[PDB]
């Protein structure tokens, strides 16, 4: 029935609670159902698996995949076929059997048993396709990154040895189809989800050109580098926000270095004893009431996160959430609590 679909907007609110699902036997249930499949098919499928439990040596584990197998067989029963979108459900243990229809049509049958819910499918439509590959490239050093709206992470780092230049020129040729293979395998899947939007090459010195010009690269993500190289001079997490702030060009940036520049605004009044700042649940109210605040600043593990959201709604404030993974984020949660203004007055 078409009455169990779900938009994005409360698939992610599940996703957030799927995801806090474990276990310590694989014994919870992940099960998509493409529309082209008939229920009695599935329905086949896991009065199988349900006589296949016997070959599970060990008394609780075997009982908990029975009973959460038999309830997705009970949901199963509860319908005639399945939705135009297909079915999805989780179920386990605190017990439950989490049953719908997704924003989105799965295509791929799937089922499985494991110490957590499988929610790869799901959380790619849940997901903006606004990602950033960066690739930071020295002839004997790299760092692969990844970029989704205001998070920044690293996926790999690698090292290569490199101390005439006919051998050295082979062994920085050997690392860049090292750094090449590396990046592709990590960044090729993600554009043919369509997920990844660009990919932002950088580094100090004339490595990075070399690498561009030469084969190294997979063309799926050549075809998407962005239009210029960025000079940086450092690996790791400290270079990969360096390239992310200078890549100025890029679009699908711009909401990471909104919640960097901020962070940098809002301690160089602190620092200039400005006055141009507020902090404290209180004074943050009171200036939030008067209109007074340009920019609230706010850590996402606070649990009255969305609270001050709407309060910035209205208020006429600009809401910066910052990220655990920002680099001052820790000192700023620690130090103001993690909520702060940057007032215009």
């Amino acid at each position: 029935e078409e009455r169990l679909t779900i938009s994005k907007r409360e698939l992610a609110r599940l996703l957030k609670e799927l995801k806090k699902w474990s276990a310590p036997a694989t014994v919870l249930l992940s099960l998509y159902i493409p529309p082209g499949r008939p229920l009695s098919d599935v329905m086949t499928l896991l009065r199988q698996e349900y006589s296949i439990t016997d070959n599970i040596k060990l008394k609780r584990t075997r009982q908990a995949v029975k009973r959460a197998l038999s309830a997705a067989m009970d949901r199963l029963q509860m319908l005639t076929s399945t939705p135009p979108n297909g079915l999805v459900l989780f179920c386990g243990e605190k017990f439950e059997c989490f049953m719908f229809s997704p924003p989105e049509p799965i295509r791929v049958f799937y089922y499985r048993t494991d110490k957590r819910f499988i929610t790869d499918f799901l959380e790619d439509m849940v997901e903006d396709n606004n990602a950033i590959g960066i690739i930071i490239v020295e002839r004997d050093q790299a760092t692969i990154g990844l970029l989704k709206g205001a998070r920044l992470e690293v996926l790999k780092e690698l090292e290569g040895f490199v101390p005439y230049e006919r051998i050295i020129e082979q062994m920085v040729d050997e690392f860049f189809k090292k750094v090449g293979e590396e990046a592709s395998n990590l960044l090729v899947p993600l554009a043919e989800k369509g997920v990844l939007k660009g990919v932002i090459v950088a580094g100090p010195g004339l490595a990075k050109q070399e690498f561009v010009e030469g084969n190294y690269l997979d063309y799926r993500l050549k075809k998407i580098l962005a239009p210029e190289l960025v000079d940086v001079a450092y690996q790791g997490l400290q270079g990969l926000k360096e390239a992310v702030m200078k890549a100025e060009k890029v679009v699908e940036a711009q909401m990471y270095r909104d919640a960097v520049n901020a962070m940098e605004e809002f301690k160089l009044h602190l620092a200039k004893g400005t006055g141009m700042i507020v902090y404290g649940e209180k004074d943050v109210e009171a200036a939030l009431e008067m209109g007074a605040v340009k920019t609230l600043l706010i850590h996402e593990s606070r649990e009255d996160l969305e609270e001050w959201v709407e309060k910035a709604k209205s208020s006429g404030a600009q809401v910066i959430v910052v990220p655990e993974s920002l680099a001052e984020a820790e000192w700023f949660l620690k130090t103001f609590g993690g909520l702060a203004g940057i007032l215009r007055f």
